[PDB]
């Protein structure tokens, strides 16, 4: 179950996300990755800022070493963080991730956010008022650095995350552009269906990879705890009953039928296994329209601490 990227490489349409809630120890990522591999997942999504690439890498290497899977059958994604967007720092960050993973290459490397922060070891540099210290970077130069990483064989494909249409255009219209982003990883679910951005990405052969498909893990410090819980949506419950599935399976299938590559995370083995059942049924065209009607511009992860940044991506309509 894969789709072909604009650079010729293949990506599994269902991926397991390795980000964790604030209360979980980093080692949890190793445990879950092993469970996900046993459940049939081949696509794993990580990021340098998660600081658990070492744990995910150990899980994958353990399953390769014991005969469960081969490296070529695993699709691993990492992302360069805001503090390393400067052109001269991009490759250094990827090389650091490769060392943590003890991998020769990653399958996909993304710009995590189109917003640079003061360079340094600290991922969230702040001033004396507790405000993030923004930095200005030539994102087209950042992209050129990403292209060099691909040409150096450190990553098979390159893309972006949390970019809006104008930011994608900046790259697409860049003079000397060699590789278009293969994807734009953004938040997407029935309450924020990204109809406009999805249409734009499709017209440019850019795959939309979705997170928050099940409403996000509601991370403390990022998600408003008073926001509605997506899977509690009555329409998803009614549809789950109709198709004899679960609200989560309905939400996952909705996105797959829109041509979206979906990420998902669960701390429970039973659910990790259940989610693989999304390939077993089809939502009718009429029911897809019912789910299209739930849009309400509910953005669970607005990256609020970045508000004020000249490149905050969520101000524009899309
Ligand atoms: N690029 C970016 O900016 C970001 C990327 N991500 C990526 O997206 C991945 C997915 O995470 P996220 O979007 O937060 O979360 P999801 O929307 O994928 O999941 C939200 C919740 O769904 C629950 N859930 C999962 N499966 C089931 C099921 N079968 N039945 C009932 N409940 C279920 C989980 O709860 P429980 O664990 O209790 O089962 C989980 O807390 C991350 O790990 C990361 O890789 C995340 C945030 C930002």
């Amino acid at each position: 179950h894969c789709v072909i990227l604009n650079d010729g490489n293949f990506i599994p349409v269902l991926g397991f996300g390795t980000a964790l809630p604030l209360e979980c120890p980093k080692s949890k990522a190793k445990e879950l990755t092993k469970i996900a591999i046993d459940a049939g997942f081949h696509h794993f999504d990580s990021a340098s800022v998660y600081n658990t690439e070492d744990h995910v890498g150990e899980a994958i290497r353990s399953k390769i070493a014991d005969g469960t899977v081969r490296r070529e059958d695993i699709f691993y994604t990492s992302k360069v963080w805001c503090t390393s967007l400067h052109p001269e720092l991009v490759r250094a960050s990827l090389e650091r991730s490769l060392q943590k993973l003890q991998f020769d290459y990653v399958d996909l490397y993304l710009i995590h956010y189109p917003m640079a922060l003061k360079p340094g070891e600290e991922n969230f540099p702040v001033d004396e008022h507790g405000k993030l210290i923004f930095d200005r970077v030539d994102l087209c130069a950042t992209w050129e650095a990403m292209e060099k990483c691909k040409d150096a064989g450190l990553t098979k494909s390159i893309g972006v995350s949390n970019f809006n249409y104008r930011q994608l255009e900046m790259i697409l219209n860049k003079p000397g552009l060699k590789y278009k982003p293969v994807c734009n990883q953004v938040e997407c679910h029935p309450y924020l269906n990204q109809m406009k951005l999805l249409d734009f990405c499709k017209s440019k052969d850019i795959v939309l990879v979705a997170y928050g498909v099940l409403g996000t893990q509601r991370y403390g410090g990022w998600v408003d705890q008073n926001s509605p819980v997506l899977l509690d949506e009555p329409v998803l419950g009614s549809m789950a009953k109709k198709y004899n599935r679960t609200p989560a399976l309905i939400a996952l299938r909705y996105q797959l039928q829109r041509g979206i590559v979906v990420l998902n995370t669960s701390l429970k083995e039973e659910r990790i296994k259940e989610n693989m059942q999304v390939f077993e049924f089809q939502l009718s065209s009429e029911d897809m329209k019912v789910l299209d009607g739930l849009n309400r511009n509910m953005r669970y992860i607005p990256a609020a601490i970045f508000k004020g940044h000249p490149n905050w991506p969520f101000l524009d309509e899309y």
